C-alpha cells in the first residue's frame, strides 16, 4: 500500500485522485482567463475573467454580469491553466498573483488537502475537522522519502531535517509560524511524534522511557501554558524553542526546552469568554475528596479569578480527566508525589489571593477587615500571615535614607496583590520547565533538530508593550528568511555554466530593527532603559522623548495626530500603532521587596527555590542591580539567532480558514490578508527575477514527446535533450539559464507552445 494502491487512505488524504488515461482527452483548455474583481475598491473579493482583446496596452477582459471593463499589465492577475489547480507546489504557477495562490490551497482545502508546499516554504491550513492521517501507518510511509517523491505533509518536512543530519551531518531547525489557533502547537506535536519514530529507540515498536519522558513533557507544559480564548479552545501563552538531540547513529539521546513571553496577566484577569490556564480547572474537579480540605478549595466559581470571564467549563471534554494524564505524565518524567502537591499549594494559594477583597478604613489606606482567604492563603504556602499582613498593605521605601513603611490605598494595595500572583506562577512555570531540562538535556549531543514554536506578527485593537517584542522578534526571522535566500540563490547561480549578475539585497528590514534595539543613535529599547533606571520618571515623559527622538527624523517611525500616547512604528508586514501606558512599569517587573522577604523564608521545599535562587528571582548582575526585561529579552533573542545561524532551516507557516472555528469555511478577506501578514508568496516572487518554475531539472525531456515535428522523445542528454520546441520557438538567450550543467525552469511565457491540439 505504497505510492502504489490508489486505493489507500495515502491517495484518499493526501492526493488528488487520480484519473485514468493521459493524453488529449483528459481536461484541456484552449482559451485564457483573468482574476478580477467585481468591487473595485473592495481588494479581497475576486472573479473569474475572459481576456478577449490582447493588445500590449491593456487587457479588455470580458466578465459574467455580461459587462466589458479593463486593465494593463499592472493589475492584470492572469489565471493559471487548470491542469495547474491542485498543484503540490506553488513553485511551478506561470503567474503568482494574489488570487492564483489563493485559488490553488483554495481548491486544495475543499479536498482535504490542507498541506502545501509554496517554494521553500511549507504552507499548512487550519482544517478545524479531524483528518485522519496521523496514524502511525502514515509515519511509516514517509519514511526515506523525498521531498518531490511524496505528498506534501508534516511529516515530509521532518524526514527530510532528519535525513539531512544524517548525511550533510548538519544541524537543522523548523520556524512554525502563525496566529495563534492557527495550527501551530499541534502541528510541532507532530514533528515530535514523527521524530520519536523513525529515531525512536525501543526493541519493538515503542519508546524506550527515555523517548516517553519527551513525550510526556507536553502535557504539563499545556496544562500551565494553555486556556480557551477566542481564537483557540487550547491556544498556547507563550513561545517555545525545542531542541531534540540526537548521537551520532541517528539515536535521540535527550531534549532541551526553552520558554518565552509567558503571558503572567491571564492568571489576575482572563477576557470574556475566555478562560484561566486548564491547570486550576483540572485541579478543583481532580483533586479527590481529602485533599480538597487539605489547601481549603470550594467551587470553579467562589474564585474572583476564574468567575468574572462568563465561562467556566469547556464546549468538548471534562477536566478531572485530564487531570489524570497530567499528574500520569507528571510522575512519568520525574516528580516527587510530595513535589506535586507543593506546586498544586501554590495553584491553589493563587486562587485565595485573588480572593482578597480589599476595604477602606481610616481615611487612606486599606484594612482586610475580613481575615478569611489571606489565612487560607498563607497556610498553603508556609509565611507568617501577620508579617504578609502589612508587607501587602504597608511596606517599607527607600526614599532618600530613610526606610519607612507605607500604608496604601485600596488601587496599590491591590495593584501589588496582583504583582505578587503573577510573579509566582511566573516562576512557578520557570521552575517546571527548569526541572525537566535537567531529566532530558543532556551534556555531549551530537547533533540537534530544533523546533521553534511562535506567533509571527499581529495586530490587535490595542498594542502593548508586548507586541514590540514579538514584532521585534518577527522582524529578525523575516531578516532570516531573506537572508537564507542569498546563499543558496548564488549557490545555484554557480554549476549553471553561464552565472548570473551579482545581485543584493542589503535588506531595508534593518531600519526597523536599529529603531528598536538600536545603541547610538539610541532606538526605542534604549530610550526606554534610560526612563526605568530613575524612581521618579512617568509614562507621558517615556513618550515625550521618543517623539523629540524620531518624529520627522526617522523614515520608520511617525507621531499620531490627535493621539497623545501612541506612537507607530512601520514593520515588514506594515504599521503597528503602540500604546505607552505601563511599559515603564512592566519593564522593570517591581516587587516590594517585603513581600519578596517575605516568602524568602518560607515552610515547603519548592516556594523557597523561588525566592531563594537568583536562577529563578533575579537577573544577569551588571553594574547596578539586575538588569530591565527589555534588556533580558533582547539578549534571548540574540542568543536564539546565534543558534539558528549554526543550523539549517525549514519554514512551515499555519493559516487559519476562519475565525469561527468551522470547517469548509474559507474566508477571503480572512485568508487573503493572512498571506501577506506573512509573505509565502514574496518569497517566490524574488526568484522570479530569474525562473518561477523552479521544480526538479529538465522535465520537458522526459514529460512530454508527441509534439509536431520538432523535438524527439528520447534524445541523449537530459541538458538539451529537447533542444527545438523552446528555442526555434521564438527563442533565444532569453528564458531559463541553461548553458551546460544543471538549472531550475522558466514558464512565465509557457502558454503560446501548449494548449491545443498535441
Amino acid at each position: 500500500n505504497p505510492i502504489h494502491d490508489r486505493t489507500s487512505d495515502y491517495h484518499k488524504y493526501l492526493k488528488v485522485k487520480q484519473g485514468d488515461s493521459d493524453l488529449f482527452k483528459l481536461t484541456v483548455s484552449d482559451k485564457r482567463y483573468i482574476w478580477y474583481n467585481p468591487d473595485p475598491k473592495e481588494r479581497d473579493s475576486y472573479e473569474c475573467g475572459e481576456i478577449v482583446s490582447e493588445t500590449s496596452d491593456s487587457f479588455t477582459f470580458k466578465t459574467v454580469d455580461g459587462q466589458d471593463r479593463q486593465v494593463k499589465k499592472d493589475d492584470a492577475n492572469q489565471r493559471n491553466p487548470i491542469k495547474f489547480d491542485g498543484v503540490e507546489d506553488m513553485s511551478e504557477l506561470s503567474y503568482l498573483n494574489e488570487p492564483a495562490v489563493f485559488h490553488n490551497l483554495r481548491v486544495r482545502y475543499n479536498q482535504d488537502l490542507i498541506y502545501t508546499y509554496s517554494g521553500l516554504f511549507l504552507v499548512a491550513v487550519n482544517p478545524f475537522k479531524r483528518i485522519p492521517i496521523y496514524t502511525q501507518e502514515m509515519v511509516d510511509i514517509f519514511k526515506g522519502r523525498r521531498r518531490n517523491e511524496v505528498a506534501p505533509h508534516i511529516f515530509a518536512i521532518s524526514d527530510v531535517a532528519y535525513r539531512s543530519m544524517l548525511d550533510d551531518r548538519q544541524n537543522q531547525s523548523l520556524l512554525i509560524t502563525g496566529e495563534s489557533g492557527a495550527g501551530k502547537t499541534e502541528n510541532t506535536k507532530k514533528v515530535i511524534q514523527y521524530l520519536a519514530s523513525v529515531a525512536g529507540r525501543n526493541q519493538a515498536n515503542g519508546s524506550g522511557v527515555l523517548e516517553q519522558q519527551i513525550l510526556q513533557a507536553n502535557p504539563i507544559l499545556e496544562a500551565f501554558g494553555n486556556a480557551k480564548t477566542t481564537r483557540n479552545n487550547n491556544s498556547s501563552r507563550f513561545g517555545k524553542f525545542i531542541e531534540i538531540q540526537f548521537n551520532s547513529a541517528g539515536f535521540i539521546s535527550g531534549a532541551s526546552i526553552q520558554s518565552y513571553l509567558l503571558e503572567k496577566s491571564r492568571v489576575v484577569f482572563q477576557s470574556e469568554t475566555e478562560r484561566n490556564y486548564h491547570i486550576f480547572y483540572q485541579l478543583l474537579a481532580g483533586a479527590t475528596a481529602e485533599e480538597k480540605k487539605a489547601l481549603h478549595l470550594a467551587g470553579p466559581e467562589s474564585f474572583n479569578y476564574l468567575n468574572q470571564s462568563g465561562c467556566v467549563d469547556i464546549k468538548g471534554v471534562s477536566d478531572s480527566e485530564e487531570f489524570k494524564i497530567t499528574r500520569q505524565a507528571m510522575d512519568i518524567v520525574g516528580f516527587s508525589q510530595e513535589e506535586q502537591m507543593s506546586i498544586f499549594k501554590i495553584i491553589a494559594g493563587i486562587l485565595h489571593l485573588g480572593n482578597i477583597k480589599f476595604e477602606k478604613g481610616a481615611g487612606e489606606g486599606a484594612v482586610l477587615k475580613d481575615k478569611t482567604a489571606l489565612n487560607a492563603a498563607s497556610t498553603v504556602f508556609g509565611v507568617n500571615p501577620s508579617v504578609l499582613e502589612k508587607a501587602l498593605m504597608e511596606p517599607r521605601i527607600l526614599a532618600g535614607r530613610d526606610l519607612v513603611a507605607q500604608h496604601l490605598n485600596v488601587e496599590k494595595s491591590s495593584s501589588s496583590r496582583d504583582a505578587l500572583v503573577k510573579a509566582l506562577y511566573g516562576r512557578l512555570f520557570l521552575w517546571l520547565v527548569k526541572k525537566i531540562n535537567n531529566v532530558l538535556c543532556q551534556e555531549r549531543k551530537a547533533y540537534f533538530i530544533g523546533v521553534l514554536d511562535i506567533s509571527g506578527f499581529e495586530i490587535f485593537k490595542v498594542n502593548s508593550f508586548e507586541q514590540l517584542c514579538i514584532n521585534y522578534t518577527n522582524e529578525k526571522l523575516q531578516q532570516f528568511f531573506n537572508h537564507h535566500m542569498f546563499k543558496l540563490e548564488q549557490e545555484e547561480y554557480l554549476k549553471e555554466k553561464i552565472n548570473w549578475t551579482f545581485i543584493d539585497f542589503g535588506l531595508d528590514s534593518q531600519a526597523t530593527i536599529d529603531l528598536i534595539d538600536g545603541r547610538q543613535p539610541p532606538g526605542i529599547l534604549a530610550l526606554l532603559d534610560e526612563q526605568s533606571v530613575f524612581p521618579n520618571a512617568t509614562d507621558n515623559t517615556l513618550i515625550t522623548k521618543l517623539h523629540s527622538h524620531f518624529s520627522k527624523k526617522n523614515a520608520k517611525y511617525e507621531e499620531p495626530r490627535f493621539s497623545k500616547t501612541e506612537f507607530g512604528v512601520t514593520h515588514y508586514a506594515g504599521q503597528v500603532m503602540y500604546e505607552i501606558q505601563d511599559w515603564l512599569e512592566k519593564n522593570k517587573d517591581p516587587l516590594q521587596q517585603d513581600l519578596e522577604l517575605c516568602f524568602k523564608d518560607s515552610s515547603d521545599n519548592v516556594v523557597t527555590k523561588l525566592f531563594n535562587d537568583p536562577n529563578i528571582a533575579s537577573r544577569a548582575k551588571k553594574g547596578a542591580n539586575f538588569i530591565t526585561v527589555a534588556a533580558q529579552y533582547k539578549e534571548q533573542l540574540a542568543s536564539l539567532m546565534a543558534t539558528l545561524e549554526t543550523t539549517n532551516p525549514h519554514f512551515v507557516r499555519c493559516i487559519i480558514p476562519n475565525n469561527k472555528q468551522l470547517p469548509a469555511k474559507l474566508e477571503d478577506k480572512v485568508v487573503l490578508d493572512q498571506l501577506r501578514c506573512n509573505a509565502v508568496l514574496e518569497g517566490i516572487r524574488i526568484t522570479r527575477k530569474g525562473f518561477p518554475n523552479r521544480i526538479i531539472y529538465a522535465d520537458f525531456v522526459k514529460r512530454y514527446y508527441l509534439l509536431a515535428p520538432n523535438v524527439p522523445r528520447d534524445a541523449e542528454d537530459s541538458q538539451k535533450a529537447t533542444d527545438a520546441v523552446l528555442k526555434h520557438l521564438n527563442i533565444d538567450p532569453e528564458q531559463y539559464r541553461f548553458g551546460i550543467t544543471k538549472i531550475f525552469f522558466r514558464a512565465g511565457q509557457l502558454a503560446r507552445i501548449e494548449e491545443a491540439r498535441e
